[PDB]
């Protein structure tokens, strides 16, 4: 299509599309149903962000914020993703690590608030409040963090997987945030084209990289 | 009012009312905490698609869709109802069978992959994309079946209502991405008033129809 | 602004920021996995409710909706931060007696709905039909208000703050259907600015008052 990005969006859409059916593949027999859990998640966190790179790429996923004076294309499907994909991953964290519910509930909300206010910034037509937005989501973000590293003894195979994906989940989610700051969301210092690569980047790396570290693991298994 | 259909979307909001209520009445009373979680959720549903159809009724939750050169008249208010009913029904039928919780995940969530990816297939604009929408839906309600016929020996009472009610299940389930196909959602082949009408026949029986099997059946307490 | 409701926009933006910073400190260091629960739930809900009103005060929460000859303007993001804050109040409710789990979801599932009613009445354009969704809203409201008061013997501490925090419930959610019915999105009796203002005295209440009483009981530890 007319849209650089396009290439992007379908590498993207081509690789959640692969790790779906590898995951599929690769959790079929599996019965303990501890396990089960692991690979229902791991699963369905591709197979959605699947959907919604199908959907950027077909131009659903798109709508135009008129701000700065311009009209911005705005990837809103990002948040439609995320809004689900987010959550789940932190599920997978905590149900490594047996949660107390609190501390799951805790997790979620903070996911929900960062996400959607993530997205009320995005589509923010007064330009000087989308950064407002931006600074309550990275705050979310920072509360998630923070459980992950202060609100957690398990035995050596789960403890040991455990560090791995949450050392992955801070750098990786970390990034996110300065993506959106520089990019066509934010202060518009990189054009849409790039962001939409670092995106895909970063995606596919804390989805697909992500799960192949975890299902490989012995941890899944009770 | 001017849309010939409004008789069958009236005809569902009644019998979609009357089945909660009888449903609302019929738990009452009942202590089992088992037979509590399958009242809970067989009343939720239609007293869900009753407002659903009523918003139809009344305009509320139709829009017009442009594409292959013309205003197409869209009830996405279906997709509201379906997003939350249809997990609903798929959780009795889990419960039933006292379902790990990794495979209730895939259920659900392959669900609202199903919905979600049929109504984007709704609102899109492009003709021919309509119909790739359809077809990753589709194979997700095509999970969700197999899900359902390999993916579970209990008690013979739940046994048999569990093997009664998954038959009904997969005959309703499947004739919906038919009507959509056929109808102005799809290739436009059925007028937008049998489609309706299909709709209603479905909707009344999968969700009404089912409920009075599950809720009479013994299977549902402890 | 030029919205004279602005004002207490602000004061209830700054109220439930400083509500959700004190239940997060005072949640600091609490290990009793229960009372963890609690300090989960209660400290998410002035923080969506935060989020929510700073959308109102920017502007983003805000849109016109045309009916009896007028544009209105309808504060939506009430909804979205009801949708997700009542069912967690009554999430706090329900965990204090150790409810049943076909009550909980009969209690988030009538929530769901009364909220969701709430909101299409709020956008629905012909006015009297605006009406039919408050009557079925308020009646899903009723019926959550019986399920607290006749669908539940525990331990002296729990049972008093569950009555104390019951009947506050069912005070202030009971004026949200009258606010709404004399306001400007019902018979426009009473000035945006004023029904402005009495949303913003019994959201406070609800969630910051009713908060501070649940988690200064000792009835959330085990
Ligand atoms: C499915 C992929 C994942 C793990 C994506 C994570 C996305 C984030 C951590 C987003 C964070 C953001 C903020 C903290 C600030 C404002 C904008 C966001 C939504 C990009
Ligand atoms: C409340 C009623 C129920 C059980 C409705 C179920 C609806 C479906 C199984 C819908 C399936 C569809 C696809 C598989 C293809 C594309 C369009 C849909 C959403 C009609
Ligand atoms: C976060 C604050 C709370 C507890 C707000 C509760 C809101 C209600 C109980 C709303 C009820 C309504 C109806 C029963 C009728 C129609 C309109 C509503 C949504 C205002």
């Amino acid at each position: 299509t007319g849209r650089p990005e396009w290439i992007w969006l379908a590498l993207g859409t081509a690789l959640m599309g692969l790790g779906t059916l590898y995951f599929l593949v690769k959790g079929m027999g599996v019965s303990d149903p501890d396990a089960k859990k692991f690979y229902a998640i791991t699963t369905l966190v591709p197979a959605i962000a699947f959907t919604m790179y199908l959907s950027m790429l077909l131009g659903y996923g798109l709508t135009m914020v008129p701000f700065g004076g311009e009209q911005n294309p705005i990837y809103w499907a990002r948040y439609a993703d995320w809004l689900f994909t987010t959550p789940l991953l932190l599920l997978d964290l905590a149900l490594l690590v047996d949660a107390d519910q609190g501390t799951i509930l805790a997790l979620v909300g903070a996911d929900g608030i960062m996400i959607g206010t993530g997205l009320v910034g995005a589509l923010t037509k007064v330009y000087s409040y989308r950064f407002v937005w931006w600074a309550i989501s990275t705050a979310a973000m920072l509360y998630i963090l923070y459980v992950l590293f202060f609100g957690f003894s398990m035995r050596p195979e789960v403890a040991s997987t455990f560090k791995v994906l949450r050392n992955v989940t801070v750098v990786l989610w970390s990034a996110y945030p300065v993506v959106w700051l520089i990019g066509s969301e934010g202060a518009g210092i990189v054009p849409l084209n790039i962001e939409t690569l670092l995106f895909m980047v970063l995606d596919v790396s804390a989805k697909v990289g992500f799960g192949l570290i975890l299902l490989r693991s012995r941890a899944i298994f009770g």
